[PDB]
């Protein structure tokens, strides 16, 4: 509906289920700094440093990360997924974050991390507004 302000996430992860070949460390830096830039300027700042950013592979290695998450990180927000495409990872991480262990997700495909517009970002901040406020 509306647009909250006061959201600032300052502890949040990154899991990357697309292949690194395609969606590289720089990849994810600089979506990461863009959707810090837009984010601050919306008022709902996502701080540049995640407190974790890893690669993994498969439905079957959702619960394992998100229990790891879960025990490593006091205060963790948001794991922000990122999904090579259609995917049954994305069923399973909204499994375990969603109805197993009350963690707050957002999904994102893989061709909006390579190459970022406004536009893709801006969705993703009103996705993660309407999560978190
Ligand atoms: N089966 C699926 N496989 C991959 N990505 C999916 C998917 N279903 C959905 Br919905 N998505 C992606 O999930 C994103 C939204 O995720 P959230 O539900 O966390 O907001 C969409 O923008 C879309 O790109």
């Amino acid at each position: 509906k509306q647009f909250h302000t006061g959201i600032e996430i300052k502890v949040w992860a990154i899991a990357c289920f697309a292949p690194q070949r395609q969606c590289t460390e720089v990849h994810l830096k600089s979506f990461t700094e863009q959707l810090r830039k837009i984010s601050r300027d919306a008022g709902m700042p996502i701080q540049g440093q995640p407190c974790f950013c890893k690669y993994a592979q498969g439905a079957d290695s959702v619960e394992p990360m998100f229990r790891h998450l879960k025990n490593t990180y006091a205060g963790l927000q948001l794991v922000v997924v990122i999904l090579p495409g259609k995917t049954p990872v994305y069923a399973e991480v909204k499994r375990v974050g969603d109805t197993v262990l009350g963690m707050a997700t957002q999904c994102v495909q893989m061709k909006n991390v390579q190459r970022t517009t406004p536009q893709t970002l801006s969705n993703l901040c009103l996705k993660i507004n309407v999560k978190l406020g």
